[PDB]
C-alpha cells in the first residue's frame, strides 16, 4: 500500500522536475507536455500538481512567481532553483541508472 | 532535502523488489547481484536491506523462510500490490526521453 504509493509519487516528482529542468513553466503547460511525452497515458489533474508544487516549494526545490498578469487574469509559473538542481543531482543520476540495473539483473539471472 | 530522499528510497525499494521478482533470494546474494548489476555504484549494506525487508514483510509484499539460510520471497499479493507501480516505472524512461526531445 504505502510502498507502491511512494514509488508512484517519486516517479511523478521525477517527471515534473525534469519538465522544469527544461524551463520555467505553468501548471497547464506542464500537464500538456507530460500528456504528449507519454502519448496520453499520463494526464495529470491540476490538484495533483498543486499538492506536489506545494511540497516542492516547501523543500526549497521549486519557486513560483506571477508571469502573465493583467486585470483579466494571471498565471503562476514555477521554476527549478539552482539549489533544487543540486539537491536533486544525486537522485537524478541514480534514476538514470535504474533502467540499466533492471535490465542487467534480468540478464544476470536469466 | 526530503524529496530527493523519497526518490532514492523508492529507487532502492524498486530494485530490491525486482530482484525478488527474478526469484527468491538471500541477503548476501542480493547485495552481490545488485552490486554487479549497478557496476559497483549501489553497494547495499545488510542492515539497510534488513530494515527495508522488515517494512515489506509487515506489508504482505514480502515473505521470509528458511531453506535446507534465510530466503526472502515476493508474495503472490506482493506481485499484484506492486504491479501498477512497476508498469509506471517501466514507462518513466521513455517519458523523460520524449520530454528531452520536445
Amino acid at each position: 500500500a504505502e510502498i507502491p504509493k511512494e514509488m508512484l509519487r517519486a516517479q511523478t516528482n521525477a517527471i515534473l522536475l525534469n519538465v522544469l529542468k527544461q524551463g520555467d513553466n505553468y501548471v497547464y503547460g506542464i500537464i500538456k507536455q507530460v500528456k504528449e511525452a507519454s502519448n496520453g497515458e499520463m494526464e495529470l489533474n491540476e490538484a495533483t500538481l498543486y499538492t506536489i508544487f506545494k511540497r516542492l516549494e516547501k523543500d526549497g526545490i521549486i519557486s513560483s512567481y506571477w508571469g502573465d498578469e493583467s486585470q483579466g487574469g494571471r498565471r503562476k509559473y514555477y521554476r527549478l532553483t539552482e539549489i533544487g538542481h543540486e539537491n536533486m543531482r544525486l537522485a537524478f543520476e541514480s534514476w538514470s541508472r535504474v533502467d540499466k540495473i533492471i535490465e542487467n539483473l534480468e540478464a544476470n539471472k536469466k
